[PDB]
């Protein structure tokens, strides 16, 4: 009730139906610069009670295309529980075990509050997390620290790492649509890019993610995804036919 | 010299090469509501020395897509001289006799100065004017008042008119890209939408447009178009296959 933007017509997340997506060959491969960080200075990894977030340093540049430039602010995760998936986006009604969001600010804006609700002011890179056979070493750097931040509102410093190693290797094949933040204030104008390729974590890693953190009260931080929102006439674009 | 933004990477106008345009079926028909203005109140028509400009009232609403809405501010024209075309955009190297620009402000920005340089802050609808056998009634309402404002800096008031009648037939067929103002300050982040189809004016009308107005000094106000700029990797989109 408190935030009217959460009742907007063009909200996220959405159910991606690839057959109804529009092939748009203007959608070129995503470009990331400066994501391969040195170990120092350290970054802050926080259990904010709704997700686990990693705050990103200055100098991480992302482009959705020529002239569509962004700076990375933060990344965070959405996940489920034992035997329950918890991605935000779905594909043909299928929910994936978890989802990573890397949130960026258009280089036309100095602050988030100026970008909120402005077209293209914020851009999110989203990838699904699925079970694979191997321990994912980039994820392990964060997941091995969740026990330190089990309590709601706690944080810890972690060394810099290759942030791009938390995303799929295929930056060419993706869906793109305009939507909203998935937490209040649910501001619209957010460009969502959802990778075709998924990222693989071990079963143990997925369990660590869903079973370690606590939220508000004595409740487990689990199932922290927003319900699917209707496209309401928006057409999802795809970078591939 | 005065405006370094004019040497930016993502400037307008550009040469449109339809075979290299990217078709995206997500580009829906343009929606223009409130454009059928009544005779009163009257509108300001001004020779500002670079173009002739019609100030538009509040209530002219335009959408480039779902939730991507705009309000029209003004329109103005670009033209050549006797036996010389003066459109700004070109199509496969062909320059048309003239070009009309309807400039709009995004409904996420209260002021033009906030929108300048921000992606999608300003949106321009552009149409080519070419020679036809018949006098165009819509354009005559404006062209017949240019003699009154021949001197640089002079202005008059004209009755309200159907602004949409100045535009081409099919609102589903257009090209679109992101670029700049074509005059200082050459601000980037402008969404340009160029109709596929043209509008037709008589040879007398086109002569009236190019031969009536005076600029700065004792110069005729003619050939008021900027040179073609490189795409620099931008891909022009098309709303039709
Ligand atoms: N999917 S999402 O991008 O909308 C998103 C969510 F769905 C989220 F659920 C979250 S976590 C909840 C918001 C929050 C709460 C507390 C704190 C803190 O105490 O430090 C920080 C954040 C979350 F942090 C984000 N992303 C944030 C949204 C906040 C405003 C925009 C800029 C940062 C991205
Ligand atoms: N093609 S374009 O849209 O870039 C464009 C031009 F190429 C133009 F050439 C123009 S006219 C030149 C700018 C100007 C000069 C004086 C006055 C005045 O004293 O009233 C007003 C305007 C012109 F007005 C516009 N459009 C205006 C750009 C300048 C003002 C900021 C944004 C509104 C659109
Ligand atoms: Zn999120
Ligand atoms: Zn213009």
């Amino acid at each position: 009730r408190v935030s009217p933007a959460c009742a907007g017509r063009f909200q996220s997340p959405v159910d991606i139906r690839p057959q109804l997506a529009a092939f748009s060959p203007a959608l070129r491969p995503l470009e990331l610069l400066g994501f391969q960080l040195p170990p120092l200075p350290e970054l802050r990894l926080r259990n904010n009670g709704h997700s686990v977030q990693l705050t990103l340093p200055p100098g991480l540049e992302m482009a959705l295309g020529p002239g569509r430039e962004y700076r990375a602010l933060q990344l965070h995760l959405h996940w489920g529980a034992a035997g329950r998936p918890g991605s935000e986006h779905t594909v043909e009604g299928h929910r994936f075990p978890a989802e990573i969001h890397v949130v960026h600010l258009s280089t036309a804006f100095a602050r988030v509050d100026e970008a909120l609700g402005r077209p293209g002011g914020l851009a999110v890179l989203a990838a699904f997390l699925e079970e694979g056979p191997e321990e994912n070493s980039a994820y392990e750097q964060l997941l091995s620290r969740l026990e330190e931040i089990a309590e709601e509102g706690s944080e810890t410093q972690v060394p810099g790492l290759d942030i791009s190693a938390l995303l799929p290797s295929d930056f060419s094949r993706y869906f793109q649509y305009e939507g909203s933040l998935t937490t209040p204030p649910c501001a619209q104008g957010v460009i969502w890019t959802v990778f075709n390729q998924t990222v693989m974590l071990s079963a143990k890693q997925l369990h660590t993610l869903s079973d370690t953190l606590w939220g508000p009260g004595d409740s487990r931080l689990q199932l922290n995804f927003r319900a699917t929102q209707p496209l309401n006439g928006r057409v999802i674009e795809a970078s591939f036919p």
